[PDB]
C-alpha cells in the first residue's frame, strides 16, 4: 500500500495507544485508591 | 429495640459510604474496560497494516 | 429472632467485606502486572 | 523512516507483547466482575438490615 502510508498509519495507531495507556494507567490508580477508602468504610463497619 | 434501631441507623450511615464507593468504582470499572479494549482494538489494527 | 436475624445478616456482611479484600489485593497485584506488561509493549513501540 | 520489513519485525515482536496484554485484561474483566457482584451483595445485605 506504499511504504509511507504504512508508517503514517503506524505513528498515528501507536500514539492512539499510548494514549489509551495512560488513560488506563490513571485510571487503575483511581480505582486502587477508591477500592481502598471502601475498605476502611468496611472495617469500621465490623466495628457496627 | 432502640439498640437495633441504633444499629440500624449506623449501617445505614456507612451504608450511603459503601454505595458512593461503589457507583464510583462501578464506573470506573466500565471506563476502564472499554479503554483497555480500545487498546486492545488498536493493537490488531496495528497487526492489520 | 429480629436480632439473630440482623446478626446473620452481619456476619454475611462480615463474609463479603473479606472477600471483597481478597479480590481488592488480587487485582492490585493485577494491576501492577498489566502495568508493566503495557510498558513493556510500549517500549517495544 | 523504516523499512517494510523493519515494520513486520516490529510487528511479530508486537504480537508476542500484546497477546499477553491481551491476557492481563480477561483476567482483569473477571475480576472487576467479581468485585461488582460482590460489592453489590454487600449493599443488598445492608438494605436488607435496615427492615426488620
Amino acid at each position: 500500500q506504499e511504504i509511507f502510508d504504512k508508517q503514517r498509519r503506524l505513528q498515528e495507531l501507536s500514539e492512539k495507544v499510548r494514549t489509551c495507556h495512560q488513560e488506563a494507567s490513571a485510571l487503575r490508580k483511581a480505582l486502587q485508591e477508591k477500592e481502598a477508602e471502601m475498605l476502611q468504610v468496611l472495617e469500621d463497619i465490623q466495628t457496627i
